[PDB]
């Protein structure tokens, strides 16, 4: 026991009375359904574990319930029973609604009286629904959401201790070293993030914290040109066989209420000097993805572009002439790089999206970093279907193989963005292009598939801040103990 039986008792009871006087929508709440009387006779067929205020109001009354969650249990059953008996177009259904509504308001402010994280009974997003997993403080013994408490078992193996216990006793919380800033660093992620960071003291907002950009994957691969266009121009000897590139995965980060939040993701491949044309200096982005959790939100688009307009400046410096950019919206549901996006973050429709690059793409004119960019059918143009860029999953490559020209790359133009970094003369006598990171070979990193299966897996959500929080937690000890 924690909490004596009055202490309890004169702390929830308001909330039971809360929801007693909402009248009409408690009124079949009040007391035992009884089937006879109401004509309801599959009722216990369908109900197993009937629940009513009278016998909560009971159980409170006689020191049932040893600690709060079990009442706030006991509410949610008799909500539940309601929704699964009554049709959703049915008047009870919509009372049960209304009370839940009146109970969500007035549980919160009383668990958090008495130590606790929230009162709120949670589920995850579908993907039946798996319940929010709960953790025990070793000092006090309250159960706590491990979502809402961030207690993870790798990074504090001796348990869990609520901030009431440690102020108690003078302690703070062992500090969480599987942090994005202590991740591994490279040339490319400071760059990034002194570029992203340099940004945002400029601006000079109270809300806007410190960003973290990690490379978390770099290895070496290879596209191999389909069956149906090696037949035509690889068996012939005309064009090359297959053209190796490296893979790299990066992640931004932000500090949030003192904790991480990973916000944006790029996959990219890097064609280098050492590749065959048509892929030689070449830079493809793979798919971008993001959270829209950035603090201040007045901030958000203008550094999703210092990170592109960054990483455009970083390659063309080592010398990659062009980068490109399949401009099409995700369609995996709440999914793509990021498992369960907000339910309230939109999806750019194609025009929306293509004006969105269009802007970075104008800003980085104007710092001198993209010489000029064009749609594929405009530089085409100024350059068979021999002489396209070939990138590993990419539309080209898999509409080629529908065929087997001119004719296609005019209809989808606007979704193809070719960006000329170094343009003319100067691309002519470059240097090799040498990456001066080293290789960080990553499986969960490598390619999108492998970290939506691990949050599917394990509920690394990113529907909400405290759900992105903990997924960010999770992930960053996954890339840590690799
Ligand atoms: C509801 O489920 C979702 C929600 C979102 C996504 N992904 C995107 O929107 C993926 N994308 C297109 C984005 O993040 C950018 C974007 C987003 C919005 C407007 C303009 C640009 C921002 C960073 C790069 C592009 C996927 C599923
Ligand atoms: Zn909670
Ligand atoms: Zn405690």
């Amino acid at each position: 026991g924690i909490f004596k039986p009055e202490e309890l008792r004169q702390a929830l009871m308001p909330t039971l009375e809360a929801l007693y006087r909402q009248d009409p929508e408690s009124l079949p709440f009040r007391q035992p359904v009884d089937p006879q009387l109401l004509g309801i006779p599959d009722y216990f067929d369908i109900v197993k574990s009937p629940m009513d205020l009278s016998t909560i109001k009971r159980k409170l009354d006689t020191g049932q319930y040893q600690e709060p969650w079990q009442y706030v249990d006991d509410i949610w059953l008799m909500f539940n029973n309601a929704w699964l008996y009554n049709r959703k177009t049915s008047r009870v259904y919509k009372y049960c609604s209304k009370l839940s509504e009146v109970f969500e308001q007035e549980i919160d402010p009383v668990m958090q009286s008495l130590g606790y994280c929230c009162g709120r009974k949670l589920e995850f997003s579908p993907q039946t629904l798996d319940p929010e997993l709960f953790v025990e403080c070793t000092e006090c013994g309250r159960k706590m959401h491990q979502i809402c408490v961030l207690h993870h078992e790798i990074i504090w193996p001796a348990g869990f201790v609520c901030d009431g216990c440690l102020k108690k006793s003078a302690r703070t919380r062992k500090e969480n070293k599987f942090s994005a800033k202590r991740l591994p660093s490279t040339r490319l992620g400071t760059f990034l993030e002194n570029r992203v960071n340099d940004f945002l003291r400029r601006q000079n907002h109270p809300e806007s914290g410190e960003v973290t950009v990690r490379v978390v994957h770099a290895s070496d691969k290879t596209v191999e040109v389909k069956p149906g266009m090696k037949a035509r121009f690889v068996d012939s000897g005309e064009m090359a066989e297959s053209f190796p590139y490296r893979t790299k995965a990066l992640f931004a980060f932000e500090e949030i209420d003192g904790v991480d939040l990973c916000f944006f993701g790029m996959h990219v491949q890097e064609y280098g000097s050492d590749c065959p044309p048509p892929n030689q200096r070449r830079v493809y982005i793979s798919y971008l993805d993001s959270v829209h959790f950035f603090r201040p939100k007045c901030l958000r688009t203008a550094v999703y572009h210092e990170i592109l307009i960054g990483y455009l400046e970083y390659v063309k410096k080592l010398g990659y002439t062009t980068g490109h950019i399949w401009a099409c919206p995700p369609s995996e549901g709440d999914d793509y790089i990021f498992h369960c996006h907000p339910p309230d973050q939109k999806i750019p429709k194609p025009k929306r999206l293509q004006e969105w690059f269009k802007k970075m793409l104008d800003k980085a004119v104007s710092e001198r970093i993209v010489h000029d960019y064009k749609d594929i059918f405009k530089q085409a143009t100024e350059d068979s279907a021999k002489e396209l860029p070939y990138f590993e999953g990419d539309f080209w490559p898999n509409v080629l193989e529908e065929s087997i020209l001119y004719a296609t790359m005019e209809k989808h133009k606007e979704v193809f963005f070719v960006i000329r970094l170094i343009a003319g003369p100067a691309a002519n006598s470059l240097p090799p292009i040498v990456d001066p990171d080293p290789l960080i070979p990553c499986d969960l990193m490598d390619g999108r598939d492998a970290f939506l299966t691990l949050a599917r897996d394990k509920h690394l959500e990113f529907s909400s801040l405290r759900r992105a929080q903990w997924s960010t937690m999770c992930m960053l000890v996954e890339l840590h103990t690799q």
